[PDB]
């Protein structure tokens, strides 16, 4: 009911019906409509027509270009200030700070950024009021994971960005069928605005609406709400990805007894007809996608891709660890993707694919550094800065974090069960990062507890995923440092608890290092398709083959255990060297880190593994 005409936004609905919305769905829409004051409200139905008019609108607004060389592929150049995931402006709001991050013994926590409700209410009220003035509010109903799937959760994103709606149509399951499945069930409330209400008081660079100064990505797990403002780029705007699928989901999984992890999922089959499913957690820009879509070099081996970034896992009745990719597409980095590195990626992005900040060729194609592909005579390149670009300038034509957004179904090696609502049984878990020195190519954990300790001890050099720069090695336990939904100590404890479940078929735990270097700065391992040689060893260890040698850090392959045929020139000495001098410093850094950051919430079993490892190393 109302006394005037200031609460019923029906007259602003250009597609859909507020009447057809579930009870709580309508309230969430009209409430923020009244707060944000959008000129129009557009309730997405996921249709091809919608996608069609949507793209055409963005092309008439100078938002995106059409890549005439490919089938239904589009380019989008963003503002140079809004070109990646802002880790420093992401915050989690909990009544108690301890719920979010362990109280550091001395210094600032690196495992999350907490903000009180009082501080957030101020920041919120200073951003969203009237932020969509003169823009359309798109209502994105999307399901994470297959519909009806048990570990499938539904969210509603409100956004004033057509670029976001198009991307979300690729990355999630979006449309009207999601509304009907939801019914009156619960859902995740997602609110996004670029923060440039009209009239534009700030000119737009590359026609990219954004507000860097006021950027803020907030999470409220107690309320099941995600509030993002000022950014339109991937992690910040695609709220169902990082914000939902990891941070909020991790909190839920802790509550509900499953797991939400920053892991690729791949299935692998050997020449004997036996197939196994593995999961790998690497930091961003550390090889997950190239591994999940690997083109193996060992004959009789087949790799299939279930997912490349997010895994939702839970033990089933039979005690197996089951995993699903809750996403619907791939949002991978562009540069370095060549036919020689990730050819399966090339085959996927040639249609229905949206690119961001990659270079455009004068004939209607894409270009980026490392594409490893000569262009024809008379073909010019326009950089992502929208300027004539030549290979003689220092300006790279493709931004380091530039992306492609492609449907998962188009992948030629997509696993025939990536949408199976029952998941895939994970028999192995892989950790790793970019360690230039010290860490051997691969080793196996001595037990679950040691495994959990290995994940927690992961470290890697600074890449181009967040705002980190320089050549520095920092901690990234479980590859989840930027995405922990709650206290990390309680995270570790949650993992260790899996060893207590009845008839729990705990998978093996490996640590790989694709990036060990020599004294000249030369990679000691070709990697990519050759990583199938490392997976071969893992496959045999899962079946119980006496191919492992015991060492102070874990099991490593025996002599002549790794199929190295076709190489011969690989320096195996330095590739597996376990220097005591290096590992005595490694334990010190891990100790100091764990004592400071996890402090009084560090489980004792992790402290015991730390103690045990320090002991085995001193006996060298
Ligand atoms: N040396 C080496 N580099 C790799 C390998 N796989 C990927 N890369 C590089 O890492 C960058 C990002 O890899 P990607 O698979 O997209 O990482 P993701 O973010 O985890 O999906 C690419 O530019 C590649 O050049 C590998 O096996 N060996
Ligand atoms: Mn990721
Ligand atoms: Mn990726
Ligand atoms: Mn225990």
């Amino acid at each position: 009911p109302q006394l005037h005409n200031g609460l019923d936004f029906s007259a602003k609905v250009i597609q859909g019906s507020l009447d057809s919305l579930p009870q709580e769905v309508r309230k969430f829409v009209e409430g923020n409509a009244q707060l944000c004051q959008p000129e129009y409200i557009h309730i997405c139905d996921g249709s091809e027509e919608e996608y069609g008019r949507l793209l055409a609108h963005m092309q008439e607004e100078g938002v995106i270009r059409k890549l005439k060389k490919y089938d239904n592929c589009w380019l989008a150049l963003t503002d140079p200030r809004d070109v990646a995931r802002i880790e420093s402006k992401t915050v989690i709001i909990t009544q108690e700070q301890r719920d979010t991050v362990p109280i550091p013994k001395s210094g600032q926590s690196q495992l999350g950024r907490w903000m009180s409700e009082e501080d957030f209410e101020k920041a919120f009220n200073a951003r969203f009021p009237g932020c969509m003035k003169g823009r359309t509010m798109y209502v994105i109903p999307f399901s994470m994971g297959p519909l009806g799937s048990p570990l499938a959760k539904i969210g509603i994103e409100l956004t004033d960005s057509p670029y976001v709606v198009a991307s979300m149509r690729i990355m999630t399951r979006m449309g009207t069928s999601v509304l009907e499945a939801l019914g009156d069930g619960e859902f995740i409330k997602c609110l996004h605005s670029v923060g440039c209400p009209l009239p534009l008081k700030k000119p737009l660079v590359n026609n990219w609406a954004c507000n860097p100064e006021l950027t803020l990505i907030a999470h409220l797990p107690d309320r099941r709400e995600i509030i993002s403002f000022g950014s339109g780029y991937g992690g910040n705007s695609l709220l169902g990805k990082k914000c939902f699928a990891l941070r909020i989901a991790s909190r839920l999984a802790k509550e509900e007894g499953w797991l939400a992890e920053h892991m690729l999922i791949l299935g692998i089959t050997n020449p004997e007809g036996k197939k196994k499913y593995l999961a790998a957690a690497f930091p961003s820009a550390c090889g997950k996608t190239n591994l999940a879509m690997m083109n193996p070099t060992l004959p009789g081996w087949k790799v299939e891709c279930v997912g490349d970034d997010i895994a939702w896992m839970k033990f089933d009745a039979q005690g197996n660890l089951r995993a699903i990719n809750p996403e619907n597409g791939f949002f991978g980095v562009a540069p370095g993707t060549s036919v020689k590195t990730n050819p399966n990626a090339i085959k996927t992005i040639q249609k229905n694919t949206i690119f961001t900040n990659v270079a455009e060729t004068s004939d209607g194609g894409v270009y980026w550094e490392g594409i490893d592909e000569p262009l024809a005579p008379g073909v010019t390149i326009t950089s992502w800065k929208n300027k004539e670009w030549r290979p003689q300038d220092e300006e790279p034509c493709a931004h380091p974090n530039s992306r492609f957004c492609t449907p998962a179904s188009q992948c030629p090696i997509i696993d025939p069960a990536w949408e199976s609502p029952e998941g895939v049984p994970i028999e192995g878990i892989i950790f790793g990062g970019r360690r230039p020195a010290g860490v051997p190519l691969v080793y196996e954990a001595l037990s679950w507890q040691h495994g959990v300790f290995v994940g927690a001890a992961m470290r890697s050099e600074a890449t181009a995923a967040a705002e980190h720069k320089g050549k520095v090695i920092m901690h990234d336990p479980f590859a989840m440092r930027p995405f922990f939904g709650y206290n990390f100590g309680k995270y570790l404890a949650h993992w260790l608890s899996m060893a207590h479940r009845p008839a729990a078929k705990l998978p093996k735990i490996f640590h790989v290092n694709w990036f060990r270097k020599d004294k000249n700065g030369k990679f000691l391992w070709p990697g990519f398709g050759e990583n199938s040689r490392v997976l071969e060893w893992m496959f045999g260890r899962i079946e119980g083959e006496d191919s492992a040698k015991l060492t102070p850090i874990g099991y490593v392959p025996k002599e002549d255990a790794l199929n190295l045929k076709g190489l011969g020139d690989v320096n195996v000495e330095e590739l597996f060297g376990i220097s005591k001098e290096f590992w005595e410093k490694e334990v010190e850094e891990i100790d100091k880190y764990l004592e400071d950051q996890v402090n009084a919430d560090l489980p004792y079993e992790i402290e015991r593994e730390l103690r045990a490892l320090k002991q085995r190393i001193s006996q060298m």
